[PDB]
C-alpha cells in the first residue's frame, strides 16, 4: 500500500478558510472518483468519536488554530492506506497548511502531482462563512485568516516553485471554477 500510494495521483487543494476547498473537491470526487480526504473532517471524525484525543482537537479546532503536524499527517496516511487497495488517486484537502507539512507529507507518503490553489479575497471568505462547527464566530476566523496568509501562502510559493500549482478564480460561480479545475485535472 505504501508503494501503490507513493504511486498514485495525489493532489493537494489549497485555499482559505471558506474559499470554497470542499464545495471543489466534492464536485472532484463525482466526476474524477478521487479519494476525498479531508483534514478538517478527519480531525472533526476524532473529535466526534468522544475520544480523549478528539477532546483535545475540539479545544484546538474551535480557537481557529492548527493542529500538531504529526497529529495531522498521520490520520491522513492510515486514512490513505486504508484506501490504498481501491483507490485511483487521492484528494488531499486543507493538507497542506505550513510548508513544513508538505515536506513531510512528501518524506512519509509520496509527492503531489498537482495543487489546486482555490483562491478567493478575504472578504469573499469572510461573507461566505457568514452565510453558512465551532469556529464560526467574528474572532476565530480572523485567527483563521492569519493563520492562513502566514503559515499556508508561503505553501503556494513553495509548489509554485515546484511547478504544480494551478490556480482556480473562487470568485467565480461554483461551475465555472470547477471548470478551470477540470482543465487542471485533465491535464494530468
Ligand atoms: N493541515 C491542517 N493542519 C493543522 N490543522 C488543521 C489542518 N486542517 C484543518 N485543521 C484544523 O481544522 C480546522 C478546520 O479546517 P478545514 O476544515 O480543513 O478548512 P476550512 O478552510 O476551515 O474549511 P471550510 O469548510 O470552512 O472552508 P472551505 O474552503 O471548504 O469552503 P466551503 O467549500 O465549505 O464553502 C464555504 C461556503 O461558501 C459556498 N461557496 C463555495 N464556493 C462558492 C462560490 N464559488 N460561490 C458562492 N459560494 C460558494 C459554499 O456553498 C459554502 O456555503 C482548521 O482551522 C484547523 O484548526
Amino acid at each position: 500500500m505504501a508503494d501503490k500510494i507513493k504511486d498514485a495521483k495525489i493532489i493537494f487543494v489549497v485555499g482559505g478558510p471558506g474559499s470554497g476547498k470542499g464545495t471543489q473537491c466534492e464536485k472532484i470526487v463525482a466526476k474524477y472518483g478521487y479519494t476525498h480526504l479531508s483534514s478538517g473532517d478527519l480531525l472533526r471524525a476524532e473529535v466526534a468519536s468522544g475520544s480523549e484525543r478528539g477532546k483535545q482537537l475540539q479545544a484546538i479546532m474551535q480557537k481557529g488554530e492548527l493542529v500538531p503536524l504529526d497529529t495531522v499527517l498521520d490520520m491522513i496516511k492510515d486514512a490513505m492506506i486504508a484506501k490504498a487497495d481501491v483507490s485511483k488517486g487521492f484528494l488531499i484537502d486543507g493538507y497542506p497548511r505550513e510548508v513544513k507539512q508538505g515536506e513531510e507529507f512528501e518524506k512519509k507518503i509520496g509527492k503531489p502531482c498537482l495543487l489546486l490553489y482555490v483562491d478567493a479575497k478575504a472578504e469573499t471568505m469572510v461573507k461566505r462563512l457568514l452565510k453558512r462547527r465551532s469556529d464560526d464566530n467574528e474572532e476565530t476566523i480572523k485567527k483563521r485568516l492569519d493563520l492562513y496568509y502566514k503559515a499556508t501562502e508561503p505553501v503556494i510559493a513553495f509548489y509554485e516553485g515546484r511547478g504544480i500549482v494551478k490556480k482556480v478564480d473562487s470568485e467565480l460561480a461554483v461551475d465555472d471554477v470547477f471548470a478551470q479545475v477540470s482543465k487542471a485535472i485533465d491535464a494530468l
